[PDB]
């Protein structure tokens, strides 16, 4: 059938164990979940200017139920009601948060006369929202400075939400950031861009219904807000190891932590009432050294040494920590311990997985061995909720040793479609395979299940019985996964198994932040071989409007952007604004239209440019992930 | 049997379709390897001061046949044969190069005074004996300026054979390197030094006996020379993009790379013999993006735009090209294509593998969809002969979206072994599995074989019939094979299979440049959790031959450094010199005496030093790897 299942008997008494072993007699992060709610509004819909829905909570109600459902895991399900502590609150003296508008929070620090803020959401509305609540409750403040805690969409993607660029122009309205925050915001986000998405879908679960047989949680966030995108450059950048100012008569001390959730991140120490502010590296959960988005593989050493750095600096002194994510600590004993343990994790996860590593344990080997102690083990903050134990184990490996496992029979292995043929044939055919992979299913070897009915799955794209039967496999890990993402992954490709793949389905700031040089290796990624093959041109660009002076050079089936040079024996020359050359690909004018306004003057060949652009391709964002090329 | 097979009917039929779609016609390299020699010495050996071999080539008589054995790959043969092509040779007016003495050349460049050298190559033996050549044929000139073109061992390993302590501290000897060189020396074969070392045997084959069944050569050299590694600090850094200076009244431009073969890399241009010193980014064929010893994938993006940069500024007025692994070439538009299509190589790996990748292609298949246009594809220094566009692609992928395919079948797996079983049981397990393969053998379809028959290698650990046929199945694709890691691999694989693993079996300069963070890292990697867990304590040291103040904390099973910080409620008070702390770790010395002596001071308890010294373990250097632990 092509309806969720409910739990089998295995999947329910290993929901017993996890609830056995794992200590919640503790829920504490409840009593600090809700302390200090200053008023929590009870219907929550944020809307967009285009009309369509940013933000809603109503489809989580099922939770609030306080009752035990063996088809979620009992770990994730608590994190799922702590990320419903949702409203606005009480931190500091002058320190507040907004939380549960958005996959992040948002913090209001009173400035003698406005407000400083840190970080701005997902989207416009949902900063919006935020702002008329924090507006609303405690009294209209104008916003005089912006923080950017570290370069990722969930912070920096609301910011217009907030302020307008006119008065960051008229310098009425500072913003400030880590140094490198404009490089890491985009290059990551890019290149791969199409893969990563369509890949997160699965991570998110864009696709999921939002019930007990569905989304839950995403960990740090119930889940993304989903609208524009947002981006304003950085006024102020705090380069070097840190700094410590006053702004609007407030003491900050930012402390730089390149690395860790991010290129270009900092922790910030509020001393007049001694709270931390530890970004995204301490949160409620263990991060992930590497999103199975598609990202490259995060320092987990350098994490864990800010982290200690943090707490020699501030730890002592700090009596209150909170994060970008996520709800609060009280107690400078509570604090410092919970540091200790964040420190030591990703410390042990890094020293132990190459300690296994170099003792031969593959790739394929490690996220099996490596087991946690019993003192971070048994602590909440360190469960595998955002990021797991497993996949940050063979992240740390791969990125240490890449990913050959060391075997030669691994090295040249056939594409698994070409491959998937044979492994049908081996076993017995199409049909005696189903048997005894079903045989296996009735003994809740289901993650075996899934590896080896993938195999016919490749083979036979079409057959029903396999790919249903590959779905309510993979689904009953999807149950008792603690980790959201592997839910919603397991939960997102057991749905396209069985209704198929949507046959039915960028922002402006971030092109126009985006380099020249980078724009142009993008460029060069879309094109087509086909279209390529034995052609050979060479056009200069002229940029006045940013005053930088491109080479793009065409041999051998490649694109080659080179700033600043240009040779004069080239085939066309080119002059065009940067600001229209975006609106040119961002495919809102036309090119013939861009010359009669006389901002395009191109000058030898008027042709090469136009062949170029005909040879660039595109990606068909909906491809195919659990079954081959249909 | 336990001995190599000759070639199959399908092997031969493949080395034929290499002799046929590849320009063999063009033997112009010969010509241009063979150019300029001085005198090629008729006997090779050299010695290590303990009395072992260094370096022989006597073991590669089998190749100056001139003759095809099809149980090698004849464009491997090819680049063999090339590579024997060893001795002293002239490219310029005052530059000078010694090939054939180790995997690197070494370079000597006419200072109107005194020599300029480029690179120190593997060992001290190795190097003295080509400064030894190069004084009795040309005369015996002083070196007094050396240069670090990268931090590699094949290139630095050797400069105690030209250079003592002495020269460089008194000033009468320069030592020039890119910045960032020592860091970029060491941190990369540390932390997972074992495990790479060990993996690096297959890829180098250092078991393998040295003939056509064997080993043959290693791409950019014949192989590795082994004897001891040294290292001398820079002098003087290149910092920058580059700078140009003057050494015994010769001109020298260096470009920064960094990124390429190396984190830090320089190409060096000399303006009066017209020159131009490509150093590892440009050589006699397509370098790794991904060594499959194991390493953090190299930005092939960068790469190309920093040949495209060298061709820019140099290729135009450069007359003659040469690198540090293998062999020049003249004339300016024959550099130039090279550059171009060295450039394009990469560039079109980088861009085609991410066109591909945004495309829906996962990890496990991008390597046999991804294929060379024609113009690069056909010509010998783009043949993957070190690297390879398979592995390397899957490099790129794996750096940007890491290892995870996509499909949650592949999320959670079992290890192969534990798999192993069912994969067997379930086929029809173990001996009807056995002739389906055997049948598969027949055809032709060997890396199928390997795949599938590993699986039972690792379900039946001892049996013979499994891991001998595997091992036919490797060899076979290693006599095909035409990369060089390949070969070695596949071959090395076959022979521990077949004969076991070996029963029966660090450097001080290395020790002493590796930063005390960074040591102590190594030593939180070496940490037994066992031991560990459950105790805590915190240590205090005091290193005053380099000044530096560490602190020492363990929690949690994980061991923390940290310097320029202590803490005075701490556990226990030492202090120690850096160099007998590394005399200490070495085991040159025990404590006791150390004490003695005068210079290990000791506060409070005492006895926390040695507990956590204690708490260390050890990693077996021989591993299983194509079978589980026995
Ligand atoms: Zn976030």
């Amino acid at each position: 059938t092509t309806a969720p299942k409910p739990p089998s008997a295995f999947t329910v008494e290993a929901q017993r164990r996890v609830e056995a072993e794992l200590p919640f007699a503790d829920r504490a992060d409840f009593e600090r979940a809700d302390r200090g709610l200053i008023r929590r509004p009870e219907r929550l819909l944020i809307r967009n200017p285009d009309g369509s829905v940013a933000w809603q909570l109503g489809g989580y109600d099922f939770l609030l139920d306080g009752k035990p459902r063996d088809s979620i895991n009992p770990s994730l399900q608590r994190q799922a009601l702590l990320n419903l502590k949702y409203g606005l609150f009480e931190v500091a003296e002058g320190i507040y948060q907004v939380r549960g508008f958005d996959l992040a929070n948002i913090t209001f620090i009173r400035g003698d006369s406005g407000w400083i803020v840190v970080d701005t959401l997902t989207t416009p509305a949902t900063a919006r929202a935020a702002y008329e609540l924090v507006s609303r409750e405690l009294g209209e403040r104008p916003i005089r400075t912006v923080i950017y805690s570290h370069a990722h969409a969930d912070h920096f993607g609301g910011v217009r939400g907030l302020v307008e660029p006119q008065q960051v122009a008229s310098g009425a309205v500072q913003i400030i950031a880590p140094a490198g925050f404009m490089e890491a915001a985009i290059k990551e986000n890019v290149l791969a861009g199409n893969a990563m998405m369509r890949r997160a879908t699965y991570q998110y679960g864009t696709q999921l219904p939002k019930g007990p047989q569905g989304q839950v949680d995403m960990a740090i966030g119930k889940g993304l807000a989903r609208g524009p995108l947002s981006l304003l450059a950085p006024t102020r950048l705090i380069e070097g190891e840190g700094e410590d100012l006053v702004l609007d008569g407030v003491p900050f001390t930012f402390q730089n932590t390149p690395g860790t959730e991010s290129p270009a991140e900092m922790n910030i120490w509020l001393p007049r009432q001694k709270a931390l502010l530890m970004a995204e590296n301490v949160v409620g959960t263990l991060h992930n050294l590497y999103t199975l988005r598609g990202a490259e593989v995060r320092d987990a050493l350098g994490w864990s040494k800010y982290i200690n750095q943090a707490l020699h600096r501030f730890g002592r002194q700090a009596e209150v920590m909170f994060a970008v994510h996520n709800w609060p600590r009280w107690g400078n004993a509570e604090i410092v311990e919970v540091l200790e343990k964040q420190r030591d994790l990703y410390g042990y996860l890094h020293d132990q997985t190459l300690h296994l590593a170099n003792q031969g344990v593959t790739i394929g080997q490690v996220h099996n061995r490596l087991r946690l102690p019993p003192s971070l083990d048994q602590e909440w903050y360190d469960r595998g909720y955002h990021g797991s134990v497993s996949h940050n184990a063979r992240a740390v490996l791969n990125r240490y040793l890449g990913y050959y496992d060391g075997n030669p029979a691994t090295l040249d292995p056939l594409s698994p479609e070409d491959s998937a043929g044979r492994y049908v044939e081996y076993m017995g055919g199409a049909e005696r395979l189903l048997e005894q992979a079903r045989a296996s299913y009735a003994r809740g070897e289901y993650r075996w299940v899934v590896e080896v009915v993938n195999r016919l799955v490749f083979a036979e794209p079409d057959n029903r019985a396999a790919r249903e039967l590959q779905a309510d496999a993979l689904e009953q890990l999807g149950y008792q996964a603690e980790n959201a993402g592997w839910r919603n992954s397991y939960l997102s490709a057991a749905y396209e198994l069985r209704h198929g793949v949507p046959r039915d389905q960028g922002s402006a700031d971030a092109l126009a932040a985006m380099d020249t040089g980078l724009l142009f290796d993008y460029l060069g990624v879309r094109l087509d071989a086909g279209a390529a093959e034995g052609k050979a041109l060479s056009i200069n660009l002229r940029l006045p409007d940013i005053g930088e002076n491109y080479l793009l050079e065409l041999k051998n089936s490649h694109l080659n952007n080179l700033r600043g040079v240009q040779s004069e024996d080239a085939g066309q020359t080119v002059s065009i604004d940067r600001a229209d050359l975006n609106r040119l690909l961002l495919k809102e004018v036309s090119a013939v239209r861009l010359v009669f306004e006389g901002k395009l003057k191109s000058s030898g060949n008027p042709l090469l440019l136009g062949q170029l652009f005909g040879m660039l391709g595109d990606f068909d964002f909906w491809f195919d992930i659990v079954t081959p090329a249909a």
